[PDB]
């Protein structure tokens, strides 16, 4: 009950109690283990909402060392008095503040929570328009780009009230690129973002029909139909991929945005549903180079980059796939690197990780982590996240996902 | 009740049943998984009459609906003849035929195992009769003879007597019938195989004389009927080895490395309607990467990372080069290269997964699932641009089974 994890590189065990304290569930039973589903399942009337806000303010005022204290009791008498009376509550300042670095802090498929501390927080609870919502996401996008030199940011939106109320963002990231279905069959441009490439078309947009268009914003304030907004384009980072030893690499075209920034999941504190809130960081490497452009749902561009290094692909045991697969991840690190654009490779982004885990184990008793989603989808042996026993538990605060607006939106 | 997987890759979608004929437990509970734990405590390995029948009963009812006798005169009789046979004798004797079908049922529900595709293609060989480690050693060089085919493996597992009172264990004392010796230095390095030094060093003190060398075979040590070990060594005119070079770098051969043709695992316990067979080496052939990511570059094995980078020649300084991924790939072609020059089989990745996904598809029409345990699955390199990766899992425990089961020296009495 008081669980041990060992490093079988190393022979570290850590002891696990921060599960004890786990809230929600895992899709998993004693009788069958759902790790690898993707998406497992896993309104609130006045009952469900007042222990909710009680667990979470009592960890909050657990760590400023305020625990059963004067303010402590207070607050939890105020907010009770909040629910009791508005069948909602606001969060102050410094719990928002609280709570967003705590969802980071309990993803437990992020390899990047080490830095889960730094996160800058732009309260935009006062927001109303789609309009608003749009300036917002244009000063976050500036804030965390920083011509650069990226900073970890996320920008909460008014929280949910009745359902009918909600704020949402309905591209899954600030920045991607679009897809369109070409005539011959194929796709030109990103395939995983066809469907929206079409509801910004079939809906205002027009489309240069490029192989990278960054998409416009579709936003959606207090319930209302969404609005289509161009993000500056002097505010998005892009990246031209090339390799530090073949010249013909630069001469296949491809480029990438320097932001990653999620923008379609659901933040919940204390009970309470933030349903628009994107955040941002830098990338892994691997994200874009083995994701992104290797994917057979994605760019998928091994093939050609294989023909250009003239590899044997008559046998899949030549391991030209691999071999074209580190090239191309070497060039996107390369590239960001010469353009001065923060990136992180697989292997110091898993031995951050790794230092995080420790960390954690030391000073919280635990830190939840999904293997699945830790382990890199390149080289996973080599890397020490690999060698290492995690435990998979949900813990509150935490970013969840919800269901694409434009299947719910009563239109 | 029903549950569906999908592949993210191909949207196909599947729908479980099996996991509904599932007793054993997983580890996980709703409130955490467990998924990524090496041995939980379900997975590993004492035993009365008084749990036994129903065990029994289960298997033989499995047993005589794939035969399609499900309650037949053959099915009551039997059922009748082992209850009995429990009741009076407090265990029981599979037939040969139940035997069969519960090693190949084993592998077949083995979730860990990418080459389950393979299942129905298994060699039995019954050493009940075995009564001395003597009579193991003979056993199991036939094995290995068998099964290595002149490079041409070919799947088989060896079966020695049942446990009864857990005193009488037979036992193989390797975790591999083949595998190279380790040995720690005074000054701290190691030569040979890391993993191996801990069983290095219980054949040295059993009397084998050392070569002391990087490749070096260990001996078989050999456990009959709850007796101390003894040793043997294997002919080395069976253990098939393969040179490891690269078909464009002429120095790698330089680097002195090779490998042994058969991956034959010997330290599993095999369950079959409640018996327990403590001793039952099984083999099959290789997937590249267990050999070239696995064995030739963990940091805790041979780690041969640094000195195929330095004659490489690539920027080592910063790791954002990925100077051990370029080497990585190209250690394993040189091992897929060098086994089929050999005429060894091998299997890559990228076929061994491929041929997972159409088998765990198959499995889903004909048996209803396929337990699979994806953190085991999908290989140590390269894991996204194969199937696998894409494919949601479920993992379930089914018997017959292979279970792991502590090492000997840890709980052996011995006699001296
Ligand atoms: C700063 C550097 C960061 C890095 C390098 C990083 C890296 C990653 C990676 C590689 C994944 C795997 C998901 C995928 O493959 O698509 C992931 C998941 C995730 N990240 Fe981080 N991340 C960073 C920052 C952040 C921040 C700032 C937040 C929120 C404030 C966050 C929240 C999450 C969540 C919630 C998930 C998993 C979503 C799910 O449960 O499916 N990350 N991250
Ligand atoms: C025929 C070609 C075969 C291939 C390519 C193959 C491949 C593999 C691989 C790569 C693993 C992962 C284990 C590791 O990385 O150490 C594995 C696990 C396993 N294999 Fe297979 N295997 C084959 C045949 C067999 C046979 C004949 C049996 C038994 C009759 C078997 C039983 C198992 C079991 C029980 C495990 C799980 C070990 C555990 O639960 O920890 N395999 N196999
Ligand atoms: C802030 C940040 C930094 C970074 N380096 N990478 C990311 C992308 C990770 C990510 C991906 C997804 C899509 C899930 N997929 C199955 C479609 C959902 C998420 F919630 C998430 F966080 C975000
Ligand atoms: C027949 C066969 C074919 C193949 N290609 N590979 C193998 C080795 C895989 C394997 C490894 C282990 C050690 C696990 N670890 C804790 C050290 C245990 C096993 F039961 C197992 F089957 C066997
Ligand atoms: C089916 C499987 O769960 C799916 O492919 C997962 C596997 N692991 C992953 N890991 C990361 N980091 N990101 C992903 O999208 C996925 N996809
Ligand atoms: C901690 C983790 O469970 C452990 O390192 C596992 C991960 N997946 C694996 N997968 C295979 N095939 N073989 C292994 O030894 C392991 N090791
Ligand atoms: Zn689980």
């Amino acid at each position: 009950r008081f669980l041990k994890v060992k490093n079988w590189e190393t022979d570290v065990v850590l002891t696990d109690t921060l599960h004890l304290k786990s809230t929600l569930e895992t899709g998993c039973t004693e009788h069958i283990c759902m790790g690898s589903i993707m998406l497992p399942s896993q309104v609130r009337t006045k009952d469900q909402l007042f222990p909710l806000a009680k667990e979470f303010l009592d960890q909050y005022y657990s760590s400023i060392k305020r625990f059963g204290s004067k303010a402590h009791m207070d607050r939890l008498e105020e907010v009770n008095k909040e629910i009791e009376s508005t069948s909602t509550y606001q969060l102050k300042d410094t719990e928002l503040i609280y709570g967003a670095k705590h969802a980071w802090r309990n993803a437990s498929r992020c390899v990047g929570r080490i830095q889960w501390s730094k996160l800058q927080v732009f309260d935009a609870r006062d927001c109303t328009t789609a309009h608003g919502m749009f300036n917002y996401i244009c000063n976050h996008v500036k804030y965390a780009t920083n011509k650069g030199n990226l900073r970890s940011a996320i920008t909460i939106f008014p929280q949910r009230t009745d359902g009918k109320h909600d704020f949402r963002v309905w591209n899954s990231q600030l920045i991607r690129y679009a897809g369109y279905k070409q005539p011959d069959g194929s796709t030109l441009g990103d395939p995983a973002n066809v469907q929206f490439t079409e509801i910004c078309i079939q809906q205002g947009w027009k489309a240069p029909r490029g192989r990278f268009d960054v998409l416009p914003l579709l936003l959606q304030a207090n319930g209302n139909d969404p609005e289509l907004f161009q993000i500056p384009p002097e505010l998005v980072l892009e990246v031209p991929i090339r390799h530090p030893k073949f010249d013909w690499f630069k001469d296949l075209g491809l480029k990438w945005y320097g932001l990653p920034a999620v923008s379609n999941m659901l933040l919940e504190i204390g009970g309470l549903e933030f349903s628009a809130c994107p955040f941002s960081g830098w990338y892994m490497g691997t994200e874009i180079g083995v994701r992104d452009y290797c994917d057979n749902s994605r760019y998928n561009i091994l093939e050609e980059v294989a023909k250009k290094m003239d590899l044997d692909m008559r046998k899949t045991s030549s391991l030209w796939k691999d071999q074209a697969l580190v090239e191309i991840n070497i060039a996107v690190l390369y590239s960001f690197q010469s353009d001065k654009v923060t990136i992180v490779d697989h292997h110091s982004a898993t031995e951050s990780f790794i230092k995080h885990m420790e960390n954690e184990y030391r000073c919280r008793g635990g830190c939840p982590a999904d293997w699945v989603w830790i382990v890199p989808p390149m080289s996973g042996s080599i890397t020490p996240v690999f060698h290492q026993e995690m435990l998979n538990y949900r813990l509150t605060p935490s970013f969840e996902y919800q269901p694409d607006p434009w299947n719910t939106h009563v239109w």
